[PDB]
């Protein structure tokens, strides 16, 4: 149909707050068109407001409906929000109230911060994630100067742009034009910092050594991070010191006071071992930051109580993890942060992992930082031995290349290969190459998109000529239609590659949907989306290697509703695990596991004071990992369930309700119970399951 956008202004409401949605409409049936845009708003299974417009439209036009509506007086809650225009068709959106976003974060992030934006376009790209995915925190990342002088002065005044360390001009005036829009949508900045991070050469700011930790019991080897260049690191400090807190968290300050954001960010570089201090005694690095994020909490909020926002990024998340129980149980954060790698890689790690932090937390919210498709090279691929190359011919010699081949010794002057792509679609593409080089140096290659020089690109250096890497990108805007994309090799370039393909790097969109209903089924959410609707890549925020295309913004518009919608069902205080031995699902026709097995529909029993929670998620044809790549699942329909309740326990009624089904509108179901050898029992069967329901059962 053609209810093209449904959104409201703000992305979070306090009580009371009058709150104006809207519905973007365009006829496109043939012919004029009169009726009616029916809207109502549910609080769960419950209409709490209904409302009607009278519309009437020539084909072809377009126009755009507001209904106003006042948040009720009960702080923290969520809506569904349901706008039926008959035959011109239907859509959703969701509303928070919450009076701290804290409880229900839904956090991006800003990490681009030039000149050249307006403060339109600032405040474009902000409205855009709050109103497609109710976003309303964003993590500023790489705004600082350096890491220990945040805000570059020359005497008493703000420089209007200083370089970060990856040599990038930052704004003054774009990063204030960015928080203010970040504010209009009542949304907080979050400010990036490090826990402990100096920049080189820090003795002319008064840091002092003997504040710092080190590899040895000599101080001579201070930890850093290197950025090998010969010029650019970081040093790493004590937590625990005195002096050091002084220091960086008057940065903090500092950056609240003069930026005006809301709060502090923080991070590290994760586990460290055998950490001496500058005088030698060997000290446990895991148990040092809770007292820092204890202090720096006391200092923010007697600076300012409304922007003393604070987390810490537990780097490396795993169920007892690495200073994974004293940070979670011991740290006065607002909310729980926690970058994931390699110590949770199956759904129900991660689902384990997730319910240690709400239990350590105190139910208190958790995002995880959990860059999808991370390893892989994933999209469209174009196999560069089958396109258009000049003076530079294929081979076979190295092991690994996908295909039959790969384009080699493109080495000099006059090289070039040329691929014949095609757009499906209008919007930006991720230009991948994977290559190999083993030079002992970087090499790079000019970027041509229809004929345009685009971007020198760099290929860098690994350890071996059969190490492929993929980490060659650039991004680009392209018309729905063929295009050309060209590597030469001219006057200026240096070194060498082979060339195994060109991929249009793509967000997959079953695994990305696959994490987030496994994620927030267990209490997470999670931090993908930010800067002009880019999804989160890598670490380094400015990495835009892939692209979601728009199959997968629709989807991701779904579930951010369905978790806004969904929020005290999914994240409240009282949300809690509730598969305590009393409780086994049984589904007709098809394999079901509560451990998240591969090839299975996985349910997971979770509980509140009222209801009875369980969800399905469908992992049939498909592995047990969380981060891949994956097939759209084997979908099913009319599938019979069987839920072994409590034998307390009384069913009022059942409801499910899913991002994948009508925008995430609850439907209520119908449902025998009896009783019989092995358990009391409520039955029912399920509609459809594509990738995620949420069963809830009122008692
Ligand atoms: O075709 C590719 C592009 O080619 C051109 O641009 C190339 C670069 O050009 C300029 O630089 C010139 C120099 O280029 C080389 O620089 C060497 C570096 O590059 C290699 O690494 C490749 C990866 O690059 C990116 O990743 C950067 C970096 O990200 C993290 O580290 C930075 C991060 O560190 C701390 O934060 C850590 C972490 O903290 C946690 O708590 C948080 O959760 C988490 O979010 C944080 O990430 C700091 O606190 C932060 O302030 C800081 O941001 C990561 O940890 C680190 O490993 C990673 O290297 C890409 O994203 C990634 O895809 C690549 O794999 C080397 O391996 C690396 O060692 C080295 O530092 C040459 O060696 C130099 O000689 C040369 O002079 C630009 O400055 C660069 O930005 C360009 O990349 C085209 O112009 C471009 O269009 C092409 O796309
Ligand atoms: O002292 C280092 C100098 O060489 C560096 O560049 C290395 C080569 O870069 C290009 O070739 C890349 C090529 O490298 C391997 O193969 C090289 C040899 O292997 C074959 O046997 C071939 O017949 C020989 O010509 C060659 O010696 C990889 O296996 C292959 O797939 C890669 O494509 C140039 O074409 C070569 O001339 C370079 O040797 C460095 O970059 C230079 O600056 C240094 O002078
Ligand atoms: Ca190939
Ligand atoms: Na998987």
């Amino acid at each position: 149909g053609g209810i093209e956008r449904v959104f409201t202004d703000k992305a979070r409401y306090n009580p009371g707050d009058a709150v104006s949605i809207r519905v973007q409409a365009k006829n496109g049936t043939g012919s004029s068109w009169s009726g009616a845009a029916r809207l109502e708003i549910f609080h769960l299974e419950n209409s709490v407001y209904t409302s009607s417009q009278s519309l009437s439209l020539t084909n072809g036009q377009s126009t755009t409906l507001t209904f106003t509506w006042t948040a009720p007086s009960t702080d923290f809650r969520g809506y569904f929000v349901r706008i039926d225009a008959g035959t011109l068709g239907q859509g959703a959106t969701a509303i928070d109230v919450s009076s701290d976003f804290t409880k229900y974060p839904r956090y991006g992030y800003i990490s681009e911060f030039e000149s050249g934006e307006t403060a339109l376009e600032s405040k474009a790209k902000v409205d855009q994630l709050a109103q497609d995915y109710h976003i309303n925190a964003w993590q500023f990342y790489d705004w600082m100067w350096r890491h220990d002088k945040m805000i570059k002065r020359t005497g008493g005044s703000i420089d209007s742009t200083w370089l970060d360390l990856f040599n990038r001009e930052i704004s003054w005036s774009t990063l204030q034009n960015q928080i203010d829009a970040v504010h209009d949508v009542n949304g907080k900045a979050m400010a990036y910092a490090m826990i402990y991070a100096s920049r080189e050469n820090y003795s002319p700011l008064g840091i002092s050594p003997t504040w710092g930790i080190y590899e040895d019991s000599s101080h001579t080897n201070q930890f850093d991070v290197d950025f090998g260049d010969g010029s650019t690191y970081l040093y790493m400090f004590d937590p625990q010191n005195p002096n050091w807190q002084n220091y960086i968290h008057a940065e903090y300050i500092d950056s609240i006071n003069t930026a005006g954001f809301d709060g502090i960010h923080v991070a590290q570089m994760g586990q460290r071992s055998n950490v001496y201090d500058y005088n030698g005694n060997s000290i446990d690095l895991s148990t040092r930051f809770s007292p820092f994020l204890d202090q720096a909490k006391s200092v923010l909020s007697a600076n300012n109580p409304a922007r003393d926002n604070l987390t810490y990024n537990i780097v490396d998340g795993t169920v007892n993890g690495w200073a994974v129980n004293d940070v979670s149980k011991n740290a006065d954060l607002d909310f729980l942060y926690s970058e994931i790698w390699y110590l949770s890689d199956s759904y129900n790690q991660l689902k384990n992992y997730i319910e240690q932090l709400r239990a350590n937390g105190g139910n208190k919210a958790v995002v995880l930082a959990a860059y999808m498709n991370y390893a892989d090279n994933a999209g469209t691929r174009y196999e560069a031995e089958s396109a258009s190359m000049t003076n530079v011919s294929t081979n076979t010699n190295h092991a690994g290349y996908t295909g039959s081949g790969f384009v080699d010794q493109f080495a000099s002057t006059g090289d070039k290969v040329s691929f014949a792509i095609n757009a499906p679609e209008a919007g930006d593409y991720s230009l991948v190459f994977r290559y190999g080089n083993n030079t002992g140096a970087n090499s790079t290659l000019n970027l041509y998109v229809d004929g345009n020089f685009v971007q020198k690109l760099y290929f860098f250096n690994q350890s071996s000529w059969g190490t492929w890497k993929h980490d060659a990108w650039y991004q680009v805007p392209l018309t729905q239609g063929a295009h050309t994309v060209e590597l030469r090799y001219e006057s200026g370039n240096v070194g060498a590659v082979n060339l195994d393909s060109l991929t249009l790097g793509t967000f997959d969109e079953h695994s990305v949907r696959l994490a987030d209903a496994m994620m927030s089924a267990s209490g997470a959410t999670h931090i993908e989306l930010g800067d002009d609707n880019q999804m989160l890549p890598h670490e380094y925020y400015p990495n835009r290697s892939k692209t979601m295309r728009s199959s997968l913004k629709n989807a991701m518009k779904d579930h951010y509703n369905f978790i806004t919608a969904y929020e005290n069902l999914l994240f409240d205080s009282d949300v809690v695990p509730n598969d305590t031995g009393s409780q086994f699902v049984n589904l007709t026709g098809v394999s079901a596991s509560g451990d998240g097995s591969a090839n299975t529909v996985w349910y997971i029993n979770k509980r509140t004071s009222d209801y009875n929670i369980v969800h399905l998620i469908n992992l049939l044809g498909n592995d047990n990992q969380w981060r891949n790549t994956a097939s759209q699942p084997s979908f099913q329909t009319n599938l019979p369930a069987k839920i072994y309740i409590g034998a307390d326990e009384t069913i009022s009624d059942v409801y499910l309700a899913s991002p994948d089904l009508s925008g995430g509108e609850t439907q209520e179901l119908a449902f025998t119970s009896g009783t019989d050898a092995g358990g009391k029992y409520v039955s029912f069967t399920v509609p459809e399951l594509k990738y995620w329901n949420m069963i809830y059962m009122l008692e």
